[PDB]
C-alpha cells in the first residue's frame, strides 16, 4: 500500500527521465511541445502517488525532506522547459543569420569577376570565401575559446577585406563590394549568439545531471517512507 504507492513513484521516476531525454532531443517546435506535454503528465501522475503516500505518514521530518524534495524536482524541470525552448530559438536566429551572411558573401565574391586588378580580384574573392568557411565552422563549434578566436579572426578579415576594397579601382565596384561588406559587418553580432548559445547548452547539461540526482534522491526519501513497516 506505501509500498504500492512507491512502485508508481519509481517507475514514473524512471519515466520522467526518458521523457527528459525526449525533450532535450526535440528538432522542433513540434516535438518540442509534444515532450512536454507528455512529460507534464507523466509528473502530474507521478504527483498524485507522492500525495497518497504522504497522505499515510507521521514522521514529520520525512515528509519535510519529501517536500523539499518534490520542490527540487518541479523547479529543475520548469527550468530545463525554458533552457530547452530557448535553445531552439537561439539555433533559429543563428541560422537565419548565416543563410544571411552566406547569401551576402556570394554576392561580393560575384562582384570580383571580371592586369594587377586581376590578382587583386582574385585575393578579394579568396577571403571572402575564407570569411563564409570561418562562419560554417563558427557554428558547429563546442568550444568556447574556439568561438571567441574566430570571432576576433573573421573581425580582422573584415578589416583587411574593407582595407582592400578601397584600392579597387573601378569606383562602382568598389562600392557596391563597400556596402556588402558593412552589411556582412553588421552580422557580426551572431558570434555573440554563438556563444550565448554555449552557455546556454552548458546549464541545460548541467540541469540535465541534476534531474537524475534529484530523482534518486526523492526515490531515496520515499524508500525510508516505507521502512514504516
Amino acid at each position: 500500500s506505501a509500498m504500492i504507492e512507491a512502485r508508481q513513484v519509481s517507475e514514473l521516476s524512471t519515466r520522467i527521465i526518458s521523457s527528459v531525454q525526449m525533450l532535450s532531443n526535440a528538432q522542433n517546435e513540434q516535438e518540442r511541445k509534444e515532450a512536454g506535454r507528455v512529460l507534464f503528465e507523466q509528473l502530474e501522475s507521478l504527483l498524485t502517488h507522492i500525495k497518497e503516500l504522504g497522505g499515510e505518514s507521521f514522521d514529520s521530518k520525512l515528509l519535510d525532506a519529501l517536500e523539499s524534495n518534490v520542490q527540487n524536482v518541479i523547479n529543475n524541470l520548469a527550468e530545463l522547459g525554458v533552457t530547452v525552448e530557448r535553445k531552439l530559438w537561439l539555433a533559429k536566429e543563428i541560422d537565419t543569420r548565416v543563410e544571411e551572411m552566406r547569401l551576402l558573401s556570394e554576392e561580393l565574391e560575384q562582384l570580383t569577376r571580371t592586369l594587377d586588378l586581376t590578382e587583386r580580384l582574385h585575393e578579394l574573392h579568396l577571403l571572402a570565401f575564407k570569411m563564409l568557411n570561418q562562419i560554417e565552422e563558427a557554428r558547429t563549434l563546442t568550444n568556447v575559446d574556439r568561438i571567441q578566436q574566430i570571432q576576433t579572426a573573421f573581425e580582422n578579415n573584415l578589416k583587411i577585406m574593407k582595407r582592400r576594397v578601397l584600392a579597387v579601382e573601378d569606383p562602382t565596384r568598389s562600392k557596391q563590394m563597400s556596402q556588402l561588406l558593412t552589411e556582412l559587418g553588421k552580422r557580426q553580432v551572431v558570434f555573440t549568439i554563438l556563444l550565448q548559445q554555449y552557455e546556454n547548452n552548458e546549464q541545460s547539461q548541467q540541469l540535465m545531471q541534476k534531474t537524475l540526482e534529484l530523482f534518486s534522491e526523492l526515490n531515496s526519501t520515499v524508500n525510508k517512507l516505507v521502512d514504516d513497516s
